[PDB]
DNA sequence: TGGATGCGCTGAC
DNA sequence: GTCAGCGCATCC
């Protein structure tokens, strides 16, 4: 994650909704704003955000009475993805896990924060026709907020990630925001090799497989994208290794394979897994993030993660919005 | 809502 | 045809 200077957010709270290791609050916090609330239905989620922030968040939302929630300024939720994203079966709101944004607007219904942030997959966006995005759309609108929804890959904003997701920004209307923008791209200088840690910290996750077939030659120039270098078994999901001198490719909570979440890379003449913490690295997270001491859960966890940096970048637009407030 | 890995099928080229 | 995906069902 980056420093932020001009803390836009001062002065303002907010709720953390699904979250999960508190990546939201990390972004938005780092812009100087106050969480007034979390909620977090994972045994072991609750243990890491804890562990980090030092309080237990509420569990399962679905029970909470929205009038129990804290007063707050900004509402924030990456809410599940398992029904929507383009590895699942897409069953989308007919997915016991694809309600939950109903959820979200009992409470933004009840509480009419000034914003509702929101994240998920990029098929979210195109899930169902369209239909599955123009559903968040027009009940935000129906409640009176206005609907700003872009998908930003994670590559254009300094982090190492194929990471594309959809974000939702919205206003309540009696604000008349009219000068919100997402960020706009910039050239990456940090590449996967860039994050990793040293040799000795990850032999364990050094795999020889006598099935590992190499399909392209290693690349000496760093490059904004995923380039794949071979395969193991039959090159499904967690059987593709990739080079270090481009981007990590998307991490995932309940991915299998070999390479389980993370995929595998090239490093140094072996090939690896990534180390919870390099996880962490590629996804924003501060070295000073403590990992859950499960590296499984750790692994889901940062799999169902957001790039703490794109959420700061939103962050401060948001905040860079609300201020603008001229005679 | 354990930990691990082989898998298969959709979406966007 | 190419390839990537906050996933899935099953095994212990
Ligand atoms: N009914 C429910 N109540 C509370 N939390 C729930 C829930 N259903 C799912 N969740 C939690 O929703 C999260 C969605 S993934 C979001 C992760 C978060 N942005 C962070 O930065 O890491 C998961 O951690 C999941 O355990």
């Amino acid at each position: 994650m980056i420093e932020i200077k001009d803390k836009q957010l001062t002065g303002l709270r907010f709720i953390d909704l699904f979250a999960g290791l508190g990546g939201f609050r990390l972004a938005l916090e780092s812009c100087g704003a106050e969480c007034v609330y979390s909620n977090e239905w994972d045994k072991y989620a609750q243990e890491v955000y804890e562990m980090n922030f030092g309080e237990k968040p509420e569990g399962d939302i679905t029970q909470v009475n929205e009038k129990t929630i804290p007063d707050h300024d900004i509402l924030c939720a990456g809410f599940p993805c398992q029904a929507f994203s383009i590895s699942g079966k897409q069953k989308g709101f007919e997915d016991s896990r694809g309600t939950l944004f109903f959820d979200i607007a009992r409470i933004v219904r009840e509480k009419k924060p000034k914003v509702v942030f929101m994240e998920n997959v990029k098929n979210f966006a195109s899930h169902d026709n369209g239909n599955t995005l123009e559903v968040v759309k027009n009940t935000m609108n129906e409640l009176d907020y206005s609907f700003h929804a872009k998908v930003l890959n994670a590559l254009d904003y300094g982090i190492p990630q194929k990471n594309e997701r959809i974000y939702m920004i919205c206003f309540r209307n009696d604000l008349n925001i009219q000068n919100f923008q997402f960020p706009k791209p910039f050239e990456l200088n940090t590449f996967v090799k860039d994050l990793l840690l040293p040799d000795s910290e990850v032999e364990h996750l050094v795999i020889d497989r006598k099935d590992l077939v190499m399909t392209n030659q290693e690349i000496e120039q760093t490059t904004p994208k995923t380039v794949r270098l071979g395969i193991v078994g039959k090159g499904g999901q967690g059987e593709r290794i990739y080079s270090t001198r481009g981007i990590a490719i998307t991490l995932s909570a309940y991915g299998g394979g070999i390479f389980a979440k993370t995929g595998g890379y090239l490093v140094n003449g072996k090939t690896r897994k990534l180390h919870p913490r390099e996880c962490a690295r590629v996804m924003g997270y501060p070295d000073s993030y403590k990992v859950h001491p499960s590296t499984s859960q750790a692994y889901k966890q940062f799999g169902n993660s957001v790039v703490i940096n794109v959420l700061q970048y939103i962050a401060y637009n948001i905040g860079s919005s609300l201020n603008f407030k001229p005679y």
